[PDB]
């Protein structure tokens, strides 16, 4: 009740909406870790994966929206 479409959007995000990114960040924290939680640093690092266009700053903002 959420999954849809395929998965293949490495080179830059699909112009996703700010709202989509939110759930995206939270989704990443869906199965975080205690000794390796998806903190703003992590999620932010994830972006380095050459996927979405985030940033410690942006993540920080989201962190508050969810964290």
């Amino acid at each position: 009740t959420y999954s849809l479409r395929t998965f293949f959007v490495r080179e830059s995000a699909e112009g996703l909406t700010q709202g989509e990114l939110m759930k995206l960040i939270k989704e990443i924290v869906e199965n975080e870790d205690k000794r390796k939680p998806y903190s703003d640093q992590e999620i932010a690092n994830i972006l380095k994966e050459k996927g979405f266009k985030v940033a410690r700053r942006t993540v920080a903002k989201y962190r508050e929206m969810l964290g």
